[PDB]
């Protein structure tokens, strides 16, 4: 690749993003006042745990579904394999989730925006997953800390997503090009805007993995407890990444 080929990617990886959210960070700001009361804190502490894991599942699933449209927005993306498109989105989607929830954290009063409003931690405490909790808001923290601009959260959960090392993947060189293609645009936008003093504390990559076995480990332990539930009132694209549907939104 060429310089201007490489700004070109920046570009379009900035403006796939941008495009492919589900919430404007404009309104996320907004609505930092907007807090849950400790009234409103205690119904959703009240709440059934089964009750909660299908509203967090169905907010896990919308979420993914737009992450699904980034991935279709990448440029080589679609000219990589339906096999290999399937065993990207399977292992990264969550990942490019964890990533993106950092827009929606507030790191002054440790609180993130759900159904609405801010609130923190002990919002999620009938979920019985203290834990999978903690780590979700410490990496979200610990995003925090890095300030990141949208470019660079943009640039950054491209190359999460479009990851050479993926077990299952049929044309491997093909993803390592589009991913060192993909380096170059992140390292050479870091570089222009004198931030490459961020690529040193970018979260180690045995973390994505780490929070990604704990939701799975957890959702084993709720499904044993509540099959009924998870087969009933599980969205079926949750069910297929977490427990077909994939094969259907890359089509269209
Ligand atoms: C804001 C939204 C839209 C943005 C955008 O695209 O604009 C991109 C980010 C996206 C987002 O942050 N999210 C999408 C849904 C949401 S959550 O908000 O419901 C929420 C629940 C629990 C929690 F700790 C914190 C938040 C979510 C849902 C379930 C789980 C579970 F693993 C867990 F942990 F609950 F167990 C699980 F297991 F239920 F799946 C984790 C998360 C973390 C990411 C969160």
């Amino acid at each position: 690749a060429s310089l201007t080929e490489i700004e070109h990617l920046v570009q379009s990886v900035c403006k796939s993003y941008r495009e492919t959210c589900q919430l404007r960070l404009e309104d996320l700001l907004r609505q930092r006042s907007n807090i849950f009361s400790r009234e409103e804190v205690t119904g959703y502490q009240r709440k059934s745990m089964w009750e909660m894991w299908e509203r967090c599942a169905h907010h896990l699933t919308e979420a993914i579904q737009y992450v699904v449209e980034f991935a279709k927005r990448l440029s080589g993306f679609m000219e990589l394999c339906q096999n290999d498109q399937i065993v990207l989105l399977k292992a990264g989607a969550m990942e490019v989730v964890l990533v993106r929830m950092c827009r929606a954290y507030n790191a002054d009063n440790r609180t993130v925006f759900f159904e609405g409003k801010y609130g923190g931690m002990e919002l999620f405490r009938a979920l019985g997953c203290s834990e999978l909790i903690s780590s979700i808001f410490d990496f979200s923290h610990s995003l925090s800390a890095l300030h990141f601009s949208e470019d660079e959260i943009a640039l950054y959960t491209a190359l999460v997503l479009i990851n050479a090392h993926r077990p299952g993947l049929q044309e491997k060189r093909k993803v390592e090009q589009l991913q060192y293609n993909l380096e170059l645009a992140f390292h050479h936008h870091l570089c222009k805007t004198h931030r490459q003093s961020i690529l040193a504390k970018l979260p180690p990559k045995g973390k994505l993995r780490s929070l990604c076995s704990q939701h799975v480990e957890r959702l084993q332990i709720f499904q044993h407890l509540h099959p009924i539930v998870v087969q009933a009132a599980f969205p079926p694209l949750y069910k297929e990444l977490f427990s077909k549907i994939l094969h259907r939104l890359l089509q269209e």
